[PDB]
């Protein structure tokens, strides 16, 4: 193969990226987006704040732009995200009880219906668990609705879109630990009771040199529950500036993550969280850290590019 798209294509897998529609007007950005991936997900265009900026007033512009890009270039489209505690507009945060529940059911219904037949899989609920185990406590959904909100989301999404794969997504659930254990219990429960849930996504926002040694083992145990698994927001950050050793380790880290996926038959593929280091969300959250993506800020391929090629 000569592009990652070709390598993932031959492996029978997905290799995607987080798209900011506003960047498509930068030729180098578009050139890479067109050539190297076979799947696309909206970085921000499909979240709650960008789609229902005010109660019952949907804004599908940015979202449609991403959905059009995928259809026009023949890429699979992944949806992100229906229910999520962050980027929740204040009108929602001010809602209470059944009212809040109705706003949630309606948001899930409208957004899923609008993209029906275009989005192949959705992160219906994202980041429901707390590091350390148990439910996230700082979530308006958990507070206002209690434990059953997740099941309600999945049931409402399945009713609006009969065929989209419905996934639950989280971070720090890559290795076997208290967070992935709680995640595992919930999936087992859902499958036992017939709650519609088809896949589990593992964000994989990792640190260089710190890739969980039991990644494969963990993906496999979820797969055994009869669900598909996917790596959804992969980037492996470092303390900047980067150097020859930091880039070499990161390469090897990319290789390990992709091989974990290649080794679990139900691992659908891998989605990196962006294309180039220059637009990466990392420096804005973790000051002092960065250089986490496969292309540097000059659009030059970092050693990671060749590692991923090999893993596929
Ligand atoms: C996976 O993690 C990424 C990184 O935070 C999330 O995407 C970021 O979300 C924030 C908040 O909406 C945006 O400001 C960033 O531009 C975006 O990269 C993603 O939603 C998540 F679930």
């Amino acid at each position: 193969a000569t592009t990652l798209k070709e390598a993932a294509d031959g492996a029978g897998r997905d290799f995607g990226f987080a798209l900011d529609p506003n960047r498509l007007s930068e030729a180098q950005y578009k050139a890479i987006a067109d050539s190297e991936f076979n799947l696309v997900v909206a970085e921000n265009a499909m979240k709650w704040d960008a789609t229902e900026p005010s109660q019952n007033s949907f804004s599908f512009g940015a979202g449609d732009r991403v959905a059009s890009y995928a259809a026009d270039t023949g890429k699979e489209l992944y949806g992100h995200t229906l229910v999520w505690h962050s980027q929740l507009p204040d009108w929602a945060k001010n809602l209470n009880g059944s009212a809040f529940e109705s706003a949630m059911v309606n948001h899930v219904t409208k957004v899923a219906d609008h993209f029906e037949g275009k989005v192949a899989s959705w992160d219906v609920v994202n980041e429901a668990f707390a590091d350390g185990g148990g439910r996230r406590q700082d979530s308006a959904f958990q507070q206002k609705l209690g434990n059953g909100y997740i099941e309600t989301a999945f049931r409402a999404a399945r009713a609006a879109d009969p065929t989209a794969k419905l996934c639950i997504n989280d971070y720090n659930v890559e290795g076997i630990n208290a967070k992935s254990n709680s995640l595992y219990d919930l999936v087992k429960d859902f499958k036992a009771r017939g709650v519609p849930l088809d896949c589990v996504g593992f964000q994989s926002h990792l640190i260089v040199g710190q890739v969980p040694g039991d990644f494969r083992q963990n993906l496999q145990r979820f797969a055994d529950l009869g669900v598909d698994v996917r790596i959804t927001e992969l980037d492996i950050r470092m303390r900047t500036p980067s150097d020859a050793t930091k880039l070499a380790t990161q390469a090897a880290d990319y290789k390990k993550v992709v091989q974990a996926c290649m080794q679990v038959t139900r691992c659908q593929g891998v989605t990196v969280w962006g294309i180039t280091d220059k637009y990466s969300w990392v420096p804005d959250v973790f000051p002092g850290e960065g250089a986490a993506l496969v292309w540097d800020a000059s659009y030059a391929k970092k050693p990671a590019y060749a590692a991923v090629m090999e893993a596929f």
